[PDB]
């Protein structure tokens, strides 16, 4: 588990398997972005079912994911975003959050994460999706031509 900024952490399956460091970081909100879901405090969770594949549509879930993290942080809760390896799915979500909150281009946000964890390497599909996210104004605009074209491409063989 690695701290991105105060109250905001990301990691892999390890991070959730050892709920002591979790307790010590005071984490009470957990966003799982993975193929499956993983104390004495109320706990909030969001599960975003997703495989670590370029064909996986994370883009459509980004506003929900970012809203979950944002609301938790706005409420003073520490947040963990985790995948299986802590390298791609969770990395994409964190990047999207940094992008939207700071209004930061994809390359700048991702650069920040890679400094923190050089082993961070989201799949190439997720990179493209975050570029679309920026191009849409850091939003999932379902009425945009960008989103419609992206979804048409997603359903092709």
């Amino acid at each position: 588990m690695l701290e991105v900024q105060p109250g905001l952490y990301f990691g892999g399956a390890a991070a959730v398997a050892e709920p002591d460091h979790l307790r010590e970081a005071g984490i009470t909100a957990v966003l799982t972005v993975d193929s499956e879901e993983p104390g004495v405090e109320d706990l909030w969770r969001l599960f975003v079912p997703a495989l670590d594949k370029p064909e996986t549509d994370l883009l459509s879930h980004l506003d929900r994911a970012v809203a979950f993290i944002g609301q938790a942080r706005a409420e003073g809760r520490a947040v963990l975003v985790h995948s299986h390896a802590g390298v791609s799915r969770s990395v994409a979500i964190i990047t999207a959050f940094l992008m939207k909150t700071d209004q930061l281009p994809f390359e700048k946000a991702y650069e920040k994460l890679q400094i923190l964890k050089p082993e961070a390497k989201m799949n190439e599909g997720f990179e493209w999706q975050l570029k679309l996210y920026q191009a849409m104004g850091y939003e999932v605009d379902t009425s945009s031509a960008i989103y419609k074209q992206y979804r048409l491409q997603k359903v092709t063989e």
